[PDB]
């Protein structure tokens, strides 16, 4: 038995991949509508009937969200190589201290491609 | 090793009774709720499936009819109709008729949801 | 040049003038999607008609009356069909957004209404 | 009575808007997964049973597409103020000559926001 | 103007007869079809017609398209999106006289609008 | 910190029918390829998404705009069979493959793990 909760956010950002070979399109300056899913695993409270309000999860993420949205990721410390993989771990590292029930972070650069980091 | 899922969508009203006064989720409202039933089992060597998708549809239909175009709070067991409670409630209704049931996901909106594994 | 912005709100309604027994007459709800269309001149210097965020800000007061609410309680929405709601929204927004040229309301992902000028 | 045809493309680009008031988030370097819908109108051919092949409409757009995808829009001449409105007309101006049957270009910055240019 | 639309999806096979050696093969799509009606809203009911009625009016035509092979249906021997839109219109127009458009999308990224 | 997964979706337009619903028809089939592995400290990824496209492309082209029932191994082309079929085709080319999901429609699917 287990209960899991998730909430998706989308942020509009620029990035470029600094470690690909000279011809690669992703080494050019570009951007994406990045989707991030924060997944939480925990017990359902008998009174609230939830693990955590989706709104708390939003509120916890907001500070990190706002550093990402409408920004250039390469200028953010720890995102000098802003792959989806690096980004999902970085989001995990920012969010985990405030959301200890965090069990996975998914980031999708496009709606057909994504990465899931679990952390624990 | 092999998992199967089918998605359904229903149109229901609810409100959350145990939230503080200002919270908008305590007001009477509704959603286009989505529910995914996941099944796990061995694939039949002849039919080439665990179970026909139709069967999942037929099995779920009675529970679906209680939820669709209905007010959740009036259904026994759904007096605090969170996504979490609803997913467990759906599991409880469907598990007895679909013993291969391995998970229930409900999404209140396209960006928020709960998965219950039982 | 036509510009648009989509909004989604989670609400309850019931249709009071449907034939007794039809499921739409029972208390229920939807994830409603609304699209506000404006048509007009792109300023040479700004490069837009109006900022997407200005249109959002103009819609916000109306949006808050619809979201996480029961539509029948709102004056003008006692028969809250998709058609009535599209016209209602038009009547609320056209005053604050003069360039408004269409309102689409989607009740579900597959069913909707579009209103302009009757 | 009349028949319209459309084909949808998505590209991943960076941009910023240089004439928005100071502190606007749109004025910071950022990006999107842009969607563009090319709309044509005209007669169906009684033999082929279409106006044109979808693959040929794709092929026509390809040069302009590849200028947009994985690029920074502001470097492109005419996209110095790369709003959806400017972009939509810019795409019209590049694609109309190669596809005279073009009747509308929709560009969406995000899944919930966009512009449709018709020639006015 | 007040307009109403309803979308359906059918799973069917087809091939295009008037193309060279290479989509000319037997294949299929999850076709999306959108029926658009234009009409006056009734003062009492609050609608043009019930969505459920539109579903019922289309149903026979949907049964004819869903889980079928389009080329066998008379009128759809060249089953392009353009021909289909107009053909679906021929079956539905008499049953739904307020019909104003039929959009068919063979993929999520490609389709046709007939008026 | 721990496990990292990568996926990529593909859609192909194909005809099929089941010999055991059984009428001739087709779908816009969706397939997700899932990969698990270590992220390289230099590249910052497991493998490039485009690399995963390239590796799948030969199997893709056999499926896209084709009749599935004529393909060796897909005599009974159920999603279950198709997901497992795809796994067998793709695994040797993509060793880090951890799951294969095929969606017949938007609302129905199967996930396979070899
Ligand atoms: N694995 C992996 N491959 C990628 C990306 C990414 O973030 N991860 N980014 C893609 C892009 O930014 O275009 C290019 N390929
Ligand atoms: N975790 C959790 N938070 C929620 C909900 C819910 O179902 N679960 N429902 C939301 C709502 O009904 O709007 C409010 N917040
Ligand atoms: N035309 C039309 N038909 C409808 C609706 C609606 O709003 N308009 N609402 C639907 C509903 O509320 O479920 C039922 N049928
Ligand atoms: N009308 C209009 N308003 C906009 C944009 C745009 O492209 N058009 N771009 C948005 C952005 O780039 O964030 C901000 N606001
Ligand atoms: N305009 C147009 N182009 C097409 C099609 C179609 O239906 N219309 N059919 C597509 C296909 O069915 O593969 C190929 N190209
Ligand atoms: N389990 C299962 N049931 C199915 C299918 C399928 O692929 N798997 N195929 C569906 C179809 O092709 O219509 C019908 N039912
Ligand atoms: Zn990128
Ligand atoms: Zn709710
Ligand atoms: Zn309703
Ligand atoms: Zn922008
Ligand atoms: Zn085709
Ligand atoms: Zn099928």
């Amino acid at each position: 038995m287990s209960t899991t909760l998730f909430k998706d956010f989308t942020f509009e950002a620029a990035h470029r991949l600094p470690h690909v070979p000279e011809g690669h399109k992703c080494g050019r300056l570009h951007g994406h509508s990045f989707m991030v899913r924060l997944e939480i695993t925990g017990e359902v409270d008998p009174h609230t009937g939830w693990i955590i309000d989706f709104a708390e999860l939003k509120a916890a993420f907001k500070p990190t969200y706002e550093r990402l949205d409408h920004h250039y990721l390469n200028d953010i410390p720890g995102l000098e190589n802003p792959t989806s993989e690096v980004l999902a771990k970085w989001i995990w590292d920012q969010v985990k201290p405030v959301v200890p029930l965090l069990s996975a972070v998914m980031v999708k650069e496009t709606c057909t491609a994504g990465c899931i980091y679990r952390g624990e």
